[PDB]
Protein backbone atom coordinates (compact mmCIF):
# COMPACT_ATOMS: atom_id res chain seq x y z
CA UNK A 1 0.00 0.00 0.00
CA UNK A 2 0.97 3.66 -0.28
CA UNK A 3 3.25 4.97 2.46
CA UNK A 4 3.51 8.64 3.40
CA UNK A 5 6.65 9.73 5.24
CA UNK A 6 5.71 12.66 7.47
CA UNK A 7 8.12 14.64 9.64
CA UNK A 8 7.00 16.92 12.47
CA UNK A 9 9.39 19.85 13.13
CA UNK A 10 9.42 23.03 15.21
CA UNK A 11 10.89 24.65 18.33
CA UNK A 12 11.11 22.92 21.69
CA UNK A 13 7.88 22.63 23.64
CA UNK A 14 5.44 23.62 20.88
CA UNK A 15 3.60 20.29 21.10
CA UNK A 16 5.07 18.15 18.31
CA UNK A 17 4.95 14.99 20.43
CA UNK A 18 1.56 15.75 21.93
CA UNK A 19 0.13 16.26 18.43
CA UNK A 20 1.59 13.03 17.09
CA UNK A 21 0.52 10.99 20.13
CA UNK A 22 -2.99 12.45 19.98
CA UNK A 23 -3.25 11.43 16.30
CA UNK A 24 -1.83 7.93 16.70
CA UNK A 25 -2.86 6.96 20.26
CA UNK A 26 -5.88 9.17 21.01
CA UNK A 27 -4.75 10.65 24.32
CA UNK A 28 -3.17 13.91 25.50
CA UNK A 29 0.33 13.87 26.99
CA UNK A 30 0.27 16.51 29.78
CA UNK A 31 3.90 16.20 30.86
CA UNK A 32 6.89 17.61 29.01
CA UNK A 33 9.59 15.06 28.13
CA UNK A 34 11.88 16.54 25.47
CA UNK A 35 12.27 14.31 22.42
CA UNK A 36 15.45 13.12 20.76
CA UNK A 37 13.79 11.38 17.82
CA UNK A 38 10.80 9.00 17.77
CA UNK A 39 8.95 7.10 15.04
CA UNK A 40 5.27 6.12 14.76
CA UNK A 41 3.56 4.01 12.10
CA UNK A 42 -0.15 3.46 11.56
CA UNK A 43 -2.41 2.24 8.78
CA UNK A 44 -5.32 4.58 8.12
CA UNK A 45 -7.83 5.36 5.39
CA UNK A 46 -7.55 8.86 3.96
CA UNK A 47 -10.00 9.91 1.25
CA UNK A 48 -10.81 6.30 0.47
CA UNK A 49 -7.17 5.29 0.18
CA UNK A 50 -5.78 2.73 2.59
CA UNK A 51 -2.27 3.89 3.42
CA UNK A 52 0.55 3.78 5.94
CA UNK A 53 1.58 6.90 7.82
CA UNK A 54 5.20 6.84 8.90
CA UNK A 55 5.70 9.79 11.23
CA UNK A 56 8.97 11.11 12.59
CA UNK A 57 8.67 13.17 15.78
CA UNK A 58 11.82 15.30 15.94
CA UNK A 59 13.73 17.29 18.58
CA UNK A 60 12.94 20.97 19.12
CA UNK A 61 15.89 21.48 21.48
CA UNK A 62 18.64 23.27 19.56
CA UNK A 63 21.18 20.89 21.10
CA UNK A 64 20.08 18.32 18.51
CA UNK A 65 20.02 20.54 15.41
CA UNK A 66 22.72 18.40 13.77
CA UNK A 67 20.11 15.65 13.31
CA UNK A 68 17.97 17.77 10.98
CA UNK A 69 19.86 17.15 7.74
CA UNK A 70 19.21 13.40 7.95
CA UNK A 71 15.48 13.56 8.66
CA UNK A 72 14.91 16.32 6.11
CA UNK A 73 16.55 14.14 3.45
CA UNK A 74 14.18 11.22 4.09
CA UNK A 75 10.86 12.98 4.74
CA UNK A 76 8.21 13.44 2.04
CA UNK A 77 6.20 16.12 3.84
CA UNK A 78 6.75 18.37 6.84
CA UNK A 79 4.41 19.57 9.56
CA UNK A 80 5.94 22.86 10.68
CA UNK A 81 4.63 23.49 14.17
CA UNK A 82 4.72 26.59 16.36
CA UNK A 83 2.64 27.46 19.42
CA UNK A 84 0.20 30.37 19.27
CA UNK A 85 1.36 31.51 22.74
CA UNK A 86 5.05 31.49 21.77
CA UNK A 87 6.09 34.26 19.39
CA UNK A 88 9.69 33.05 19.28
CA UNK A 89 8.51 29.59 18.05
CA UNK A 90 6.67 31.30 15.19
CA UNK A 91 9.79 33.29 14.28
CA UNK A 92 11.75 29.99 14.43
CA UNK A 93 9.67 28.49 11.58
CA UNK A 94 11.70 30.26 8.92
CA UNK A 95 14.93 28.48 9.90
CA UNK A 96 13.13 25.13 9.59
CA UNK A 97 11.67 26.07 6.20
CA UNK A 98 14.99 27.42 4.94
CA UNK A 99 16.82 24.20 5.80
CA UNK A 100 14.08 22.03 4.33
CA UNK A 101 14.38 24.14 1.15
CA UNK A 102 18.17 23.73 1.03
CA UNK A 103 18.15 20.00 1.75
CA UNK A 104 15.32 19.29 -0.72
CA UNK A 105 16.79 21.78 -3.18
CA UNK A 106 13.21 22.84 -3.86
CA UNK A 107 10.87 25.77 -3.31
CA UNK A 108 7.94 23.33 -3.59
CA UNK A 109 8.28 20.88 -0.69
CA UNK A 110 5.01 19.52 0.72
CA UNK A 111 4.43 21.30 4.03
CA UNK A 112 1.68 22.53 6.34
CA UNK A 113 2.05 25.36 8.86
CA UNK A 114 0.49 24.42 12.21
CA UNK A 115 -0.36 26.79 15.06
CA UNK A 116 -0.73 24.58 18.11
CA UNK A 117 -2.13 25.15 21.62
CA UNK A 118 -5.18 26.97 20.24
CA UNK A 119 -7.03 26.02 23.45
CA UNK A 120 -4.86 28.54 25.34
CA UNK A 121 -5.87 32.19 25.62
CA UNK A 122 -2.40 33.76 25.96
CA UNK A 123 -2.27 34.22 22.20
CA UNK A 124 0.58 36.31 20.79
CA UNK A 125 0.44 35.01 17.21
CA UNK A 126 -2.75 36.15 15.50
CA UNK A 127 -4.32 33.91 12.88
CA UNK A 128 -3.75 36.41 10.07
CA UNK A 129 -0.04 36.70 10.85
CA UNK A 130 0.33 32.94 10.37
CA UNK A 131 -1.93 32.88 7.31
CA UNK A 132 0.43 35.42 5.73
CA UNK A 133 3.54 33.36 6.50
CA UNK A 134 1.92 30.22 5.07
CA UNK A 135 0.84 32.16 1.97
CA UNK A 136 4.45 33.24 1.34
CA UNK A 137 5.49 29.57 1.39
CA UNK A 138 2.55 28.49 -0.78
CA UNK A 139 1.12 26.21 1.93
CA UNK A 140 -1.99 25.97 4.17
CA UNK A 141 -2.19 27.19 7.78
CA UNK A 142 -4.16 25.18 10.32
CA UNK A 143 -4.68 25.67 14.06
CA UNK A 144 -4.67 22.71 16.42
CA UNK A 145 -4.96 21.73 20.02
CA UNK A 146 -3.33 18.46 21.04
CA UNK A 147 -5.26 18.85 24.29
CA UNK A 148 -8.80 19.08 22.88
CA UNK A 149 -8.07 17.28 19.57
CA UNK A 150 -9.21 20.32 17.59
CA UNK A 151 -7.68 20.24 14.11
CA UNK A 152 -5.29 17.36 14.84
CA UNK A 153 -6.48 14.84 12.25
CA UNK A 154 -7.05 17.76 9.88
CA UNK A 155 -3.42 18.90 10.10
CA UNK A 156 -1.92 15.49 9.36
CA UNK A 157 -4.46 14.58 6.68
CA UNK A 158 -3.94 17.98 5.03
CA UNK A 159 -0.22 17.21 4.85
CA UNK A 160 -1.00 13.91 3.08
CA UNK A 161 -3.20 15.85 0.65
CA UNK A 162 -0.27 18.24 0.03
CA UNK A 163 2.12 15.36 -0.69
CA UNK A 164 -0.42 14.05 -3.23
CA UNK A 165 -0.30 17.39 -5.08
CA UNK A 166 3.42 17.04 -5.74
N1 LIG B 1 -2.69 23.43 26.57
C1 LIG B 1 -1.95 22.74 25.69
N2 LIG B 1 -0.78 22.24 26.08
C2 LIG B 1 -0.15 21.57 25.08
C3 LIG B 1 -0.59 21.37 23.79
N3 LIG B 1 0.34 20.64 23.06
C4 LIG B 1 1.31 20.40 23.91
N4 LIG B 1 1.07 20.93 25.16
C5 LIG B 1 1.93 20.84 26.34
O1 LIG B 1 3.16 21.46 26.03
C6 LIG B 1 4.26 20.72 26.63
C7 LIG B 1 5.24 20.33 25.54
O2 LIG B 1 4.63 19.39 24.64
P1 LIG B 1 5.51 18.41 23.76
O3 LIG B 1 4.57 17.69 22.87
O4 LIG B 1 6.39 17.64 24.67
O5 LIG B 1 6.42 19.39 22.93
P2 LIG B 1 7.51 19.10 21.85
O6 LIG B 1 7.32 20.09 20.75
O7 LIG B 1 7.34 17.70 21.44
N5 LIG B 1 8.95 19.29 22.58
P3 LIG B 1 10.42 18.77 22.16
O8 LIG B 1 10.82 19.56 20.93
O9 LIG B 1 11.38 19.13 23.28
O10 LIG B 1 10.34 17.29 21.93
C8 LIG B 1 3.61 19.55 27.37
O11 LIG B 1 3.45 19.88 28.74
C9 LIG B 1 2.26 19.39 26.68
O12 LIG B 1 1.26 18.84 27.51
C10 LIG B 1 -1.83 21.92 23.39
O13 LIG B 1 -2.36 21.84 22.27
N6 LIG B 1 -2.46 22.61 24.42
CA1 LIG C 1 -2.67 12.60 29.86
CA1 LIG D 1 6.97 26.37 -1.05
MG1 LIG E 1 8.71 16.12 21.61
MG1 LIG F 1 1.66 41.10 18.00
Amino acid sequence: MTEYKLVVVGAGGVGKSALTIQLIQNHFVDEYDPTIEDSYRKQVVIDGETCLLDILDTAGQEEYSAMRDQYMRTGEGFLCVFAINNTKSFEDIHQYREQIKRVKDSDDVPMVLVGNKCDLAARTVESRQAQDLARSYGIPYIETSAKTRQGVEDAFYTLVREIRQH
